[PDB]
């Protein structure tokens, strides 16, 4: 008889989060997250490009655009070495891992609630 | 002990969808396709869409690109028409509802997932 309210559907939605978050992928992340805060390498990088963005909130400001577009280069050419750094790599790998799971479930969700639909319209 | 497998995640993916195909949501999207599916003028639009879709391929392969363009002109005039009948408009609403919904689970679970990885990072 009685259809499910969206109050219902939420909260099996949060029951299948909690799942998520206790399985290897949240687990990998979770891992692979705190080595790149005990990295030095890391810590020097990331320490370089937020006193740089410092400078480009002042040169925005001043309209010293010239200036400006140098500094966001070099953010730029920091950010991509941060991404070099083998921690960093692995946390990359641990967060497509749980994207990937959040999409697959999205998908599933969809295409069943789709062909759950089309095969009613007979 | 244990963490679940995708295979576990998706398994309760799967019983989430089954919940959200039990809505009113669904309901109203169900019903909603239906109408559109006896409403006269809908049938007359969709005809000539499709009639003029079949002339669009033929003039695409020969590279009558002007007349091409003018098929194309007049389907998306066709289109237009097809949102301002009222069972579309229906049909559309009770679409975004269902649409709405998904959204909302897929926030729901990324959001809730977020929140128990940051609270981890202690
Ligand atoms: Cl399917
Ligand atoms: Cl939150």
């Amino acid at each position: 008889m009685t259809l499910y309210s969206k109050k219902d559907i939420v909260q099996q939605a949060r029951n299948l989060a909690k799942m998520i978050s206790e399985t290897e992928e949240v687990d990998f992340f979770k891992r692979a997250e705190a080595q790149i805060n005990e990295n030095d390498k890391v810590s020097t990088i990331v320490n370089q490009i937020k006193a740089l963005q410092k400078q480009a909130v002042n040169l925005k400001h001043y309209e010293k655009h010239e200036a400006l577009k140098q500094v966001e280069a070099k953010i730029d050419a920091l950010q991509e070495e941060l991404e070099e750094i083998p921690v960093i790599q692995e946390f990359r790998d641990s967060q497509m891992e749980v994207n990937d799971l959040l999409q697959l479930v999205a998908h599933t969700i969809s295409n069943q609630v789709t062909n759950e639909i089309i095969t009613s319209t007979g």
